[PDB]
């Protein structure tokens, strides 16, 4: 294989997930669990408030709760920079601007603890309004997709990207987000820069029928495509 890091994927990997967020004042914390294989890009995860309540809709934190699972075809295999930061890990840095609406600012780590792919996430956001669509819960709670063109940051040693996401509103209606993201290496040994190339994701949202805290059971599909084969 071509990175060091990519052989950690070719099975089964366990997840762990901590957000630590803070929205207009308003902090929560979020435990998820689950597994990822890379082998098919599906993650299976399960996300509880330890807070109560959730102050936002689950579905806008989707993103920030690991691009490291992203199933990347054969002749692609050199285009994959998650992969090849791994075992010591990346730092993961976004913004995310809900248009007429508040931002969130994001800082995550994402690296190995023993045997576990674990993503550590502070979460700060500014500016919401409080009958909008993010503080008062008016957005859909199902299944949406994303293409996330990822581009590298020489200068960084990393990458980087730009993406808007759609949620839709319950009852009618686009919630715009749009994204930016950079993240590089916490480690010193080599990663691969790519070409440009993109990930696609999809998202199914649902619920446990015996969990009473605030959660979200999410089954996530990522792959890598943009790169023709010869």
């Amino acid at each position: 294989m071509v990175s060091k890091g990519e052989e950690l994927f070719t099975g089964v990997v366990p997840i762990l997930v901590e957000l630590d967020g803070d929205v207009n004042g308003h902090k929560f914390s979020v435990s998820g669990e689950g597994e990822g294989d890379a082998t098919y890009g599906k993650l299976t995860l399960k996300f509880i408030s330890t807070t109560g309540k959730l102050p936002v809709p689950w579905p806008t934190l989707v993103t920030t709760l690991v691009q490291c699972f992203a199933r990347y075809p054969d002749h692609m295999k050199q285009h994959d920079f998650f992969k090849s930061a791994m075992p010591e890990g990346y730092v993961q840095e976004r913004t995310i601007f809900f248009k007429d609406d508040g931002n969130y600012k994001t800082r995550a780590e994402v690296k190995f603890e023993g045997d576990t792919l674990v993503n550590r996430i502070e979460l700060k956001g500014i500016d919401f309004k409080e009958d909008g669509n993010i503080l008062g819960h008016k957005l859909e709670y199902n299944y949406f997709s994303g293409n996330v063109y990822i581009t590298a940051d020489k200068q960084k040693n990393g990458i980087k990207a730009n993406f808007k996401i759609r949620h839709n509103i319950e009852d009618g209606g686009v919630q715009l987000a749009d994204h930016y993201q950079q993240n590089t290496p916490i480690g010193d040994g080599p990663v691969l820069l790519p070409d440009n190339h993109y990930l696609s994701e999809q998202s199914k949202l649902s619920k446990d029928p015996n969990e009473k805290r605030d959660h979200m059971v999410l089954l996530e599909f990522v792959t890598a495509a943009g790169i023709t084969l010869g």
